[PDB]
């Protein structure tokens, strides 16, 4: 109970649009202490159609009960007529645009050390028996560079088809192997520098061409070994997925040795940083706890 | 590691946050190189030192200043040796310790008192063990991270550079001598924690600085500030006695001021004192959330 703050409504302000979404729209604002006066940034996430507020309560206590390195907390709440929830403010934005953004300059080691945090992020919701069901680039956010976190959990609870397991287009099952399905596009949308899945297919047709045994290509960069995986996470048989244990294991060796999973031009010109441009970027914007990103052997 | 050396081209300063004896200090926006992101920060621009020193001199002290690892000191995390001596530390949107007295004159409770008077102490204590004498502790060089949690910001630029002698906070031998040492500093604390028990006052208002020396050695001292029992004004009589030997310790005040504020209204007499508690579980989960990533009563 004591995680989640209940925000009144002139404790803060919207000050600009980030974007918005399937659920919402989500804001930059101020965070003013009461009787204090200084102003402190969030971000807002306002959500969409106005007794529910028991059910939405009990879920956001869920929410503000996850504490892991790579999954975002819900911080507060305001319960107007419009729900809004507050939560750290990431100015990078999410890796979606991080990765397109930098389609010319982001070297393996970032990549393959981004697909290890996002894995142990969604094994943290897995140990907590909490299904995430719209994991996307678009819901992992970037705290710095080297830190990347899952948003947007528990949102869907309170249709992203290019995205889903089959099995949760035709019977909305949702589980945590289907959560392993939209891992694999998760990859599969970084390691292909933000491209959009299917494009070309219509939604509404998805679930036929999966059926007949069309997955998405394999990205230009990918070796064999990761296209192998990303393949694996989109079996029909979900107990045939791997587990996100297992993909911790696997992206965290290939890690080790960045250069031989991926192939890119110029991947000489982009290790990660100095451990002087850590401790800086960390003092600046990073001071919470944090497993070491797996460096080449 | 610990101290980036940042380029004139990658930060820019903005608003004029105040100046003091050693320097302007400026709100400034650090901005990494291929990325859109404009980060805050603080920045320090120096005095000429009149003492003239040597580029690498003033980097091997600014490695010290970079390599302090406490809660309660501000470390020195970037530096441009420009055509003046820039220091990039984090920016405190709450400002310094005095000011913040002064704006909360009677909101302040007695837990909060006594517990910033035990986090000064800590890192001086800091400090001492790593032999580094501070020689310009006040409360105007207390920084407020959040309202419950302080750090000591600007030791040793009094070493570094050589109106700007604080002589109201600085001990006898200091003003006679030039002797500044830890035993030094603990008469400053004594003066820093009268600020504090003052909500902001200034010492020996109205007497003019050259006339210090002469009415501490006549034994007149600041006078007990009204919400301080002689339990507490005993503690800062004893940081200005005239042996610097016999004047407490850091260890010992972190002892003491601990005490203290596990029965904080027993030493502090202050008109509705239950009513200023410190934060609930939740304010505070929130607080360090969103700004402090890194006793009661
Ligand atoms: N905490 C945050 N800080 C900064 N930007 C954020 C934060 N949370 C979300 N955003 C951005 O706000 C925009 C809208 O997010 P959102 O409303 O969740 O839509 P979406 O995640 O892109 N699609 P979906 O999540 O499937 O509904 C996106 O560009 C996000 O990157
Ligand atoms: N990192 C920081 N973040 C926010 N405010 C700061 C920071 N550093 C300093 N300040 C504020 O800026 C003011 C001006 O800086 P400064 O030159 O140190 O003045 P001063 O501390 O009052 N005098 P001095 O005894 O020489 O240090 C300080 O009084 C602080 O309130
Ligand atoms: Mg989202
Ligand atoms: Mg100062």
């Amino acid at each position: 109970q004591a995680l989640l703050r209940i925000l009144k409504e002139t404790e803060f302000k919207k000050i600009k649009v980030l974007g918005s979404g399937a659920f919402g729209t989500v804001y930059k604002g101020l965070w003013i202490p009461e009787g204090e006066k200084v102003k402190i940034p969030v971000a807002i996430k306002e959500l969409r159609e106005a007794k529910a507020n028991k059910e939405i309560l009990d879920e956001a206590y869920v929410m503000a009960s996850v504490d892991n390195p790579h999954v975002c907390r819900l911080l507060g709440i305001c319960l107007t007529s419009t729900v809004q929830l507050i939560m750290q403010l990431m100015p990078f934005g999410c890796l979606l645009d991080y990765v397109r953004e930098h389609k010319d300059n982001i070297g393996s080691q970032y990549l393959l050390n981004w697909c290890v945090q996002i894995a142990k992020g969604m094994n943290y919701l897995e140990d907590r028996r909490l299904v995430h069901r719209d994991l996307a680039a678009r819901n992992v956010l970037v705290k710095t560079p080297q830190h990347v976190k899952i948003t947007d959990f528990g949102l869907a609870k309170l249709v992203p088809i290019k995205w889903m397991a089959l099995e949760s287009i035709l019977h909305r099952i949702y589980t945590h192997q289907s959560d392993v399905w939209s891992y694999g596009v998760t990859v599969w949308e970084l390691m292909t520098f933000g491209s959009k899945p299917y494009d070309g297919i219509p939604a509404s047709e998805i679930s036929s061409i999966l059926e007949k045994g069309e997955r998405l290509p394999q990205p230009p960069i990918c070796t064999i070994d990761v296209y192998m995986i990303m393949r694996k996470c989109w079996m029909i048989d979900a107990d045939s997925r791997p587990k996100f244990r297992e993909l911790i294991i696997e992206f965290s060796k290939m890690a080790r040795d960045p250069q031989r999973y991926l192939v890119i031009q110029g991947d000489e010109r982009m290790h990660l940083p100095s451990p002087t441009d850590s401790n800086f970027y960390r003092a600046l914007m990073d001071e919470e706890d944090m497993d070491d990103v797996v460096d080449a052997d």
